[PDB]
């Protein structure tokens, strides 16, 4: 059908067609007469996976015998989705694969929607793991993503009587193709124990085992034949594991619960053991691994040659005095050889400077379950404390802020600090975020070694979130500039020469309408909801957060509402106001959040004077393939967090890509999207992070908004007096009081030009032309947050590794 | 290579070769440079695997377009063992597959050692339940055997400083190629909750839901392509289940709890919780599938004549009360309609006397977890005991000795009487048992209905027992009469004629010295063990219990070690005593036992006077795959149950057709091999049942036979001074003092006439060839033993179908 799907010869098409068939019959065991959609599915998975196998056995030769380079990045999330469809895409099959089940019959869009997603995150940093695993293998890196492979991903969520409630993500019920269970290289890690000096050295003794058993995803390039790979533990118990009778076997739950379930916090720190328990659990079967791969290469001064490590966030801190155990109780390396190995070795990504997401664990749940890794953190925090003292002599304060202890009620290890102690390397997510960490929480840090700081702004994979999700798009700007772009994104600028052809005007807006028309048709079929295609898509899609300010957006949607009740026969362009993300199940404020959200939507969506000139609609159970859905379809990105707390955001680049114009805070890489873009093109408002600390110093109080501004204060007398709630009309006092007493993220600070900046956006969409051509000047200027750009700087300046783009044989 | 392994053919060894480096290459991912035995033995699984395929969607497709009357074999147990060499054997591949793999460079009988039993099952009621789909699917009846898939079946047995330790089965660890699991049928169980009566019926409400997800194992028939499903069910949790948030998702392991491990009693009932949840979860799941099957055909007067349920022991003994309670409270039925098609439909195995064994569970466990089945339990007793009543005016004795309630302490329901109430056909398992039934324990049944009563000799598969295990007798059979027995086991009558031909009296001998080489080899290589393979092979394999009498079998090896060591340079026929059986974890005296035979071997075999003629080994981990191995080198069998214990016995039967002799009392089919073989080609000792009945009339006095026999007095002191635990004098204390005071099997009483029925084994061993001529005469006669026997009587007499041998289209 389209260019970029690839051809559909007659050879392939054939042989896909009887490979189906094969699978049908022989792995499912099913004949036609009784096959269900999903064992169709399932018959086209492994029709697509026979594919990788050579490809796959071929590319880990290849490592072995040029023996590379290695990267491990370690990660307690990866965010995977659907597989099948980006499968087909980096391997060029899938107009072939349409073509095949076409002629069997079947709809291969149908076949799609079948297939779980891989929910093994939460939001942004989970997503970022797998963007950048897709762009490591497109560029050809000897690369390996490491995890735990959770029974039960991120909940699903369900509304109901406009409250989230959570059900267990039963991801493996019937099975994942995906995987390949590896039970041969099973690994023994240890918990709790104790100490005991030797004449030669420590040793952590009595330990309680449990085994990690690993499973292996394939981890196509694009068009490269080249695969690496995914391996994510699970936990097992040893057989002599308390070893009456039946009471022992059934307690063998006690050690796999550890690869169970994912803490399902987005930007939070929860201390529990059972946390603690995972974080060390991936870090121990892992660096085994590692350390495996490198003798089969005595000397470990090459190590640094041969491997790296990068830390994505401080999840899997653990590693840095987990290889000195190994380096130094183990293999008997001298502490210093060994620290310098670990140093050069290791590199930590900073995600977040919200406090209460930094890790901080007490050192009695250390003292208890890892009690050779406290003493070696203790002799980090006195070695590296004894250079902070010789370079800054009687700062005494400096100290202080810098060990790796915090005293306190309780004590705690700061992780980060651990992090920048044993790294060569410490990045941000966005230019804003990499300079804020340099002027404040790690400032002291950055004074001691500056050359350890650098920026490595965030991107998206353009196979998931061009190629794959907007195959419409695709196809129109391949036309124009042929399909290089796909793997070299930056070629996007091409497209300015494009801005005033009426041709491409018209394509770039069919697409969107098209885009818009089906995910209406979605939102019917799926939800027995009724939307209008013609009003402006107005979308705000991420993880529910006081500082995301959903609120904000909440109180933009009223102030549209009141101003059409006040002037019913005026007109107003109209809109579609869709909120979705997922609220942690212990987060109360959030779930507030969703709850208004909806109250908001039952008065809204029913009042006869509005009609369909605003509606408000909440999307249940936001994941990555409803992102894959929403996102082709939006007119307006909503990017508005408060200054300074968006460490870069990666949901903001997608719309960008898609076709959306932005209104957005000068937060994270909103200020490089603006950039690159210009601001011209952009929809800017609010206070900058300079305005932030400004207010901080005299004192914010929200009481002198709602004072000044009558709009504003009109809603909260509604939200305190029960307009949205009659029933229950105390019902958001909890929200009415933080917003006059506590508010951590200024939400009436940029109330008014927020409103402002909002009506500026709907004068725009009221000329299509106008609209569409900014649109082309956004999508043209998308280029540098391709995750390939990101990841080949990361390889170019933390990694020591040279991109490739040749493909390996097939 | 043999005859009885089927041809070789150049395509077929071609494709089964391209085949194998498919699966190899496709299925496990690896290349032939890095793949184990265990990647060779699974590639050659799965090569077998898709043979199967074909003809199990036919066989299913058939019974859909034909309606047989399908039989429902109910059991708690399935002992499979091994799946692979079975399957060759059954589909004629075996010579092909060793073809194939040696072209490859493997050897095909080291890759079959590395498969796991699947153990879900103790010793022989499992084991039974193996034999008989084994048999079902050869005599090409719609059949489907339903159970249990535990996670953890019979525990593998450690013997560590004599004792006998315990370590988990985890089966699974490396998958299991041969079970197809089958998430789409998924079915609800319902737990606890409580009754409501309405205006019309009642409603069982408020109860915790568990789903069962079925699993399905093909059960191939011998060479006729019939290949019939065992479906075993697993316990999941629903995804609301208990939906703070990760306590929550971690809970479900309380619900998945339920098939993680199966009960490791042998002969002997556990009152517990757990136990009843596993009841119930397959005679719930069971139903529904069952009566799903049947409507797929309003009118259950038919189901009778389409259904046969078949209750192995009382252990699903629900099916009753869960039937009646589907049909009356949910198909609305009067009860009356419902009971007369639950009778016919029902039947009902009993496989034991022992009053320890028979299931009585509490009614207030009962009433807390299953509140509807009470009520029916209770109004089906009212209603039999009315029947009673009526048939026996005024014996108020009766009434309460026939109650399916229980009176006492606790109230307790006895399953036997409700299975008895509510079947058509009760039957033992060999013809003395069934007469002890009716003499004895169901003896006021049996005089109510008299019509309900029947025998069913057991037996064991002549393909596993025979073909499989000694392929090297089965060909010189076969050489004789053609291959036809293996599937008409009374063809073996035809040997009679060879008990006076040289050359195949020299056959059977030399086949039987190759098979203890083999063995003698087997035990060296993974035990470094060294026996004589000249030495009289000894050979006593079950469970450990007291009623099986290992402790007589211990005597005897005293009294042997004794009569050396009074006069050490007089000849005595050498022996190699082979005791081996698991104890149950909670069973003290029979892990004594264990200790014991173990401490007999550790003086007996390092005394150097003794040197070679005299051997104790205890065989570690028996189970079906060492089964295989030793029965086949086995020269005198031990059965030396007391009589009136054994119902049965299937270890006998397996040892007969492969060419032991048997030593054993006149208990359960031991009496029926007797008079097959003729008694004077048996060495039968010991008390009849009547014996023991007159015994226990005046009392059993252990002390009288300490005082007249000097041999028996010396054992014992040497027991109670430490003779055989120097360090620790007294440690068989308790077993002494059961011996003297309280044994209920009677020991002592059988102890003279079995050491002289030992001395006439010893004598007949010194004649080679007249040993022989009374093997070929035990062969010739084992014909009856055959499941396909037991199998065609079930189905002719209770089930009221006909088998057929009759091949499905290929
Ligand atoms: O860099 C990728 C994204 O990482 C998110 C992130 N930081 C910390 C976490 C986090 C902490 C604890 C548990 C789970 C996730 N998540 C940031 O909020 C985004 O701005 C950013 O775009
Ligand atoms: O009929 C097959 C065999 O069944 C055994 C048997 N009866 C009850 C059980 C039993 C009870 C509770 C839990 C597990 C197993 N096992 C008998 O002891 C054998 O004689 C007989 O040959
Ligand atoms: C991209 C993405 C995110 C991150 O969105 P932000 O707006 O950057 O927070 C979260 N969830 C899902 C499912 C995503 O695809
Ligand atoms: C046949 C068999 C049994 C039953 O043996 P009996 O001597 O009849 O108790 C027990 N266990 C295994 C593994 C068997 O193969």
């Amino acid at each position: 059908q389209i260019s970029v799907r690839g051809l559909a010869g007659v050879e392939n098409v054939t042989e896909l067609k009887k490979n189906f068939n094969r699978h049908l019959h022989f792995t499912l065991v099913k004949d036609r007469n009784v096959a269900t959609p999903r064992d169709y599915y399932f018959a086209l998975a492994h029709t697509v996976r026979d594919h990788l196998v050579g490809r796959w056995i071929r590319t880990q030769q290849h490592y072995y015998e040029k023996d590379p380079k290695r990267i491990y990045y370690l990660s307690l999330e990866f965010y995977m989705g659907r597989t099948l469809q980006n499968t087909m895409v980096n391997l060029a099959l899938e107009n072939a694969c349409d073509e095949a089940t076409y002629q069997l019959g079947l709809d291969m869009e149908e076949l799609e929607e079948i297939e779980e997603d891989a929910g093994l995150g939460n939001g942004g940093l989970g997503r970022l793991a797998a963007c950048f695993l897709d762009s490591m293998a497109t560029l050809g890196l000897a690369a390996y993503g490491y995890g735990i492979r959770y029974e039960f991903g991120i909940f699903n969520q369900k509304i109901c009587g406009g409250w989230q409630m959570e059900e267990a993500d039963d991801w493996l019920r019937y099975g994942n193709p995906w995987e390949k269970a590896r039970p041969e290289f099973t690994l023994p890690v240890h918990f709790y124990g104790r100490v005991e000096h030797t004449s030669q050295g420590a040793k952590w003794v009595d330990t309680q085992v449990v085994l990690a058993m690993p499973y292996d995803t394939p981890v196509p390039g694009y068009r490269n034949n080249v695969v690496n790979t995914m391996r994510l533990w699970s936990a097992k118990a040893p057989n002599d594991f308390n070893l009456g009778y039946i009471q022992a076997v059934l307690d063998r739950n006690l050690a796999e619960n550890i690869s169970r379930v994912l803490y399902p916090n987005d930007n939070f720190f929860e201390g529990k053991e059972l946390r603690l328990k995972q974080e060390y659990f991936v870090v121990a079967a892992t660096l085994q691994d590692i350390i495996r791969r490198f003798k089969s290469s005595t000397n470990f001064d090459a190590f640094p040659d041969k491997v790296a490590i990068q830390l994505n966030d401080t999840h899997p801190s653990l590693a840095i005095p987990e290889l000195m155990r190994v380096l130094v109780d183990l293999e008997r390396l001298d502490w210093d050889k060994a620290w310098e190995v670990t140093v050069k070795t290791c590199a930590y990504t900073n995600h977040t400077v919200l406090p209460e997401a930094l890790e901080r664990w007490p050192v009695h749940l250390l003292e208890t379950l890892l009690p050779r890794h406290l003493q070696i953190i203790y002799e980090i925090n006195q070695r590296f404390l004894n250079r902070v003292a010789a370079a800054f002599p009687g700062d005494v304060d400096r100290l202080r802020r810098m060990s790796l202890v915090e005293e306190g009620a309780v004590k705690r290890i700061n992780m980060a600090h651990l992090c920048i102690a044993g790294s060569h390397a410490v990045n941000g997510v966005a230019r804003i975020h990499s300079e804020i960490l340099k002027k404040t929480i790690f400032k002291d840090f950055y004074e001691l070694e500056p050359h350890k700081f650098q920026n490595k702004t965030n991107g998206i994979t353009p196979r998931r979130w061009l190629v794959l999700c907007n195959p419409g798009l695709a196809e129109i700007i391949a036309e124009r500039i042929g399909e290089e772009y796909i793997s070299d994104l930056d070629q996007l600028r091409k497209l300015l020469s494009y801005v005033d052809d009426e041709a491409f005007i018209r394509d770039v807006a069919k697409v969107k309408q098209e885009n818009k028309l089906k995910f209406a048709a979605y939102l019917e079929r799926e939800y027995k909801v009724h939307i209008n295609p013609n009003s402006l898509f107005d979308v705000q899609v991420k993880r529910i957060h006081e500082y995301k300010r959903q609120l904000l957006n909440c109180l933009h949607v009223i102030t549209l509402y009141n101003r059409i009740k006040k002037e019913p026969n005026k007109f107003v362009v109209p809109r579609t106001v869709m909120i979705g993300g997922k609220a942690a199940p212990g987060y109360h404020m959030a779930k507030m959040i969703i709850k208004l959200i909806t109250a908001i939507g039952d008065v809204v969506n029913h009042d006869p004077v509005v009609g369909d000139r605003l509606r408000v609609i909440f999307l249940e159970n936001y994941r990555v393939s409803l992102a894959e859905k929403v996102i082709p379809a939006a007119d307006l990105s909503e990017q508005i967090s408060t200054a300074g707390t968006e460490a870069s955001g990666t949901g903001n680049m997608k719309f960008m890509l898609n076709g959306a114009l932005t209104i957005g805070t000068m937060d994270g890489a909103n200020v490089e999207m603006a950039e690159e873009a210009g601001e011209e093109n952009f929809f800017i408002f609010g206070m900058r992070v300079e305005d932030v600390d400004r207010l901080d110093q005299r004192g914010y109080n929200a009481q002198e908004y709602y004072d000044r501004i009558p709009e504003l204060r009109q809603i909260i007398e509604q939200l305190s007096s029960g307009f949205f709630s009659p029933k229950q009309p105390d019902l958001f006092k909890d929200i009415v009081n933080m917003l006059m007493h506590h508010d951590r993220f200024k939400v009436f600070a940029d109330y008014e030009e927020y409103v402002k900046c909002q009506e500026r956006v709907s004068a725009l969409y009221k000329n299509p032309r106008e609209w569409t051509r900014m649109v082309i000047r956004n999508i043209a200027t998308s280029g540098k947050f391709s995750s390939d750009r990101t990841i080949a700087q990361y390889a170019r300046e933390i990694w020591g590794v040279e991109p490739s783009r040749q493909r390996l044989p097939a």
